């Protein structure tokens, strides 16, 4: 006999521990061609002179056994900073200033509407330049951009590993957006901080090119840079790695990374004493999280955690919520076994 906080320990220090391993030597093949690739276009696109790379703190994602790895990276242009649309979304208003290098292929329209479909399209032109410049130069031999599909996608290959980057580019928005005001003045019991929730408000957001699932004008607010100050003794990170490596062994898809972090937030939110997220408390927590996604799973609601009237569940196959849900009681009933045979 072991306890379940021993055996979730092992589980980190096998499992989770590959799963880093294996995002480290992507990230050593991927991010020299994402640096290539934007170096090469802000210096040949007026458009695209200040774009950047905004180093998130999760971005990884692992697909079934057998399919590439996929990682989400966002570039930001610099120069567009900010100081009915669908929830979720906005459409954006440039710079006048700005305006003049995106009237070349009607990026802008004539009210300084940015279109993110186009933005996009001639991004995805551009990175393709990119490639073939090196490919032209012997190198990047096994780069390419995918063709088709609604994102710019680079399929890499190296050393037998298979990877799929999606590049969205993305503008910082200053001002907290309306669809998430209720985040501010939500009761809380201490966690976060009020002065912290103070700060990310004043923040604000970034507003990117992706479009919704349920119009080339609209940009969708992302709260990457929110979600990393919050998790800047604790295990709440532990937590949130396991469940993570817990629905790629088990395949638990279309559950998703992000709806995993948004159920921790919320549970942080529930629980928000130092005490809760000791070491000691990671068996209880971890059987709490797995309690609130079963949940979520069975009544097809998982508000996101910044804009509680988007529900992140709303597309999915409710059949298959009740399958996954079905799954995770497997796991609540026997976790310990679970993971054993994750562990070997």
């Amino acid at each position: 006999w072991e306890s379940l906080n021993t055996t979730l320990n092992r589980f980190t220090d096998n499992v989770v521990k590959f799963r880093r391993d294996s995002r480290t030597k992507a990230l050593k093949c991927w991010r020299p061609i994402v640096d290539g690739i934007v170096d090469y276009v802000k210096r040949k696109d007026d458009r695209f002179h200040a774009l950047s790379v905004f180093h998130k703190g999760s971005y990884y994602e692992r697909s079934k056994v057998g399919e590439p790895d996929e990682f989400d990276l966002m570039l930001v242009m610099d120069n567009l900073e900010l100081y009915e649309p669908p929830i979720g979304f906005t459409t954006v208003m440039i710079d006048q200033g700005e305006e003049k290098p995106w009237k070349r292929d009607e990026c802008v329209n004539r009210r300084g509407m940015l279109n993110a479909t186009r933005v996009k399209a001639v991004f995805k032109r551009l990175a393709d330049e990119a490639i073939q410049d090196m490919k032209s130069k012997g190198h990047w031999r096994n780069v390419t951009v995918k063709s088709g599909g609604t994102a710019v996608t680079l399929k890499i290959s190296k050393d037998g590993r298979e990877y799929s980057v999606d590049l969205t580019l993305g503008i910082k928005d200053n001002t907290w957006p309306e669809d998430a005001e209720e985040w501010k003045t939500r009761q809380r019991k201490g966690w976060p901080k009020r002065n912290l929730v103070h700060d990310i408000h004043e923040m604000g957001c970034h507003l990117v090119t992706k479009q919704p699932k349920g119009r080339g004008f609209l940009w969708c607010y992302s709260f990457s840079e929110a979600e990393k100050k919050l998790f800047l003794n604790s295990c709440r990170r532990q937590v949130l790695r396991i469940l993570k490596a817990l629905r790629e062994e088990l395949e638990l898809q279309p559950l998703k990374s992000y709806h995993l972090k948004t159920l921790l937030l919320y549970e942080c939110e529930s629980q928000p004493s130092a005490r809760q997220w000791s070491k000691d408390a990671l068996s209880e927590r971890f059987l709490d999280l797995l309690k609130r996604l079963e949940k979520c799973l069975r009544s097809k609601e998982c508000p996101h955690y910044f804009i509680k009237d988007l529900n992140l569940f709303e597309m999915l196959n409710p059949e298959k919520c009740d399958e996954l849900a079905d799954r995770v009681n497997k796991i609540l009933k026997q976790p310990g076994q679970v993971l054993i045979r994750l562990i070997k």
